[PDB]
């Protein structure tokens, strides 16, 4: 792991482990998402960050602010395989006070290609009282030494997946898993839930037919409200339809909503 | 990743990962019981063991037969930090017709003191029916050329804790976690579920008071019967005992059939 010469991007070799696969035999997408992840906390490590927060400058931790995942996106072209060494670039880029974007290209290290890409949107909150308000500009001085000042998108296009507005889910589902609820090992070092217990537990109300079948190629999830320790969820899908779902995920009592997201799979 | 100077023995460092510790930040039981796996599944690679099975022989895959975990034993003094390498040396050794035995020693990269240790025992069965049986001869020629011929324990010890007959918990359990099911991420590349989600499994009955106050210093599981896709388990725990002693219990929800028991240490922090 290491900055690159200019000091903008970060890159990390990972060699794919025996655990980390489903049944093709290649990394699933919590494996990648957990990648990706790291790598990201690798970087801020990298340019000064101290533990404990992810990113916190100095101003930040005064005024008790952390810095928190509002949306995911991930397209996977080529999973790779158990022993395969997947190599990814990471940045973070500011967009404004609206908040802070970090993107990744995922690399094969023998060929060279580009075998998938995500993008997070990120903004700042209050870690007691959970309200969000905007990026200050004496914490705006304080990271932006660490971005590049042009833009760089891992996701471009005009129009692309990343950006669309995600619909929600009406009753009755087409699938559903009732009664998720997380373990000692879906929680991070500061006791909450990883942002990456949610895409699988999105992904528990696809079919098993269908994961057999197909291969997932896009992912998109809105992150609403956080679940906690005691927190029941229950996973609901549609099939809006390659194959398409719509998803959402809500507390198993009051049906409070906390993740909404669409996938899209390509036939193996 | 790589075999010693006899190719009796593998060793492998890994750096911690941020999602691989718990509220101290240091490596949780779990992420070093899959490093071990891992290094074990590397060890038996860079032998010539194809990718499909773990360690089966050419006799294994002809006559369906597979190694399975009977036995998890694991003892850790230090639990290595966030970014921190932990050294891995691991091997095999026979244990006549009854099994096999894989050891493993933890050690600190920097400091190279020994931080942990695990034995395991392992035992032949038939992929289909589940039947176990004692390893035949014809099977022993075929990776006894990977052993060590002398004896070489993690844990020689007299009396030592990893071979201690464990008792079956009794009603009522004084701690429970119950409704537990597996999920896509709990299962291997062959669809079943990981010998390490029993292992979290077990410590969810453990009150959270004690983990928050206490470290675990010495884990023992027996596996009785694996659990299936769409079985729902139990956790049971009652303090057996400055340290701490739980005695463990996993059952299927339903009927209440034993698939894994076994005993937890903690020592104050
Ligand atoms: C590049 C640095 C380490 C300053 C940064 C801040 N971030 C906030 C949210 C997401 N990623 C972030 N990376
Ligand atoms: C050293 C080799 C690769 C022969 C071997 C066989 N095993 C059976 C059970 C557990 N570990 C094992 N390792």
């Amino acid at each position: 792991g290491s900055l690159t010469e200019d000091g903008l991007s970060y890159k990390e070799k990972f060699v794919v482990r025996s655990y980390e696969v489903g049944s093709n035999k290649t990394a699933t997408v919590e494996t990648i998402a957990n990648l990706l992840q790291e790598v990201g906390c690798n970087h801020a490590q990298s340019v000064g960050f101290s533990t404990d927060g992810f990113a916190t400058t100095t101003t930040m931790r005064k005024l008790h602010l952390i810095w928190v995942t509002a949306r995911m996106h991930i397209e996977i072209y080529k999973y790779p395989a158990w022993g395969d060494v997947v190599e990814i670039e990471t940045w973070c880029q500011s967009e404004g006070r609206i908040g802070t974007r970090r993107d990744w290209i995922l690399k094969d290290s023998v060929t060279g290609e580009v075998t998938g890409r995500a993008t997070s949107k990120w903004v700042m909150m209050n870690q007691d009282t959970r309200r969000l308000q905007k990026v200050s500009d004496d914490v705006r001085d304080e990271y932006l030494v660490f971005c590049p000042q042009e833009p760089r998108l891992a996701f471009p296009e005009e129009n692309n997946r990343s950006l669309k507005k995600i619909p929600k889910l009406e009753d009755p589902a087409q699938y559903s898993m009732i009664g998720l609820k997380p373990r000692r090992a879906d929680l991070d070092m500061n006791q909450h839930v990883n942002n990456v217990t949610y895409i699988g537990w999105v992904l528990e109300s696809i079919p098993q037919e269908i994961v057999d079948t197909h291969e997932l190629q896009v992912i998109t999830l809105d992150y609403r409200r956080e679940c906690q320790q005691d927190d029941v969820v229950d996973s609901l899908t549609t099939t809006t339809s390659d194959s398409q779902f719509l998803h959402l995920l809500r507390l198993s009592g009051d049906g409070q909503e906390i993740n909404r997201g669409t996938t899209l799979w390509r036939k193996k």
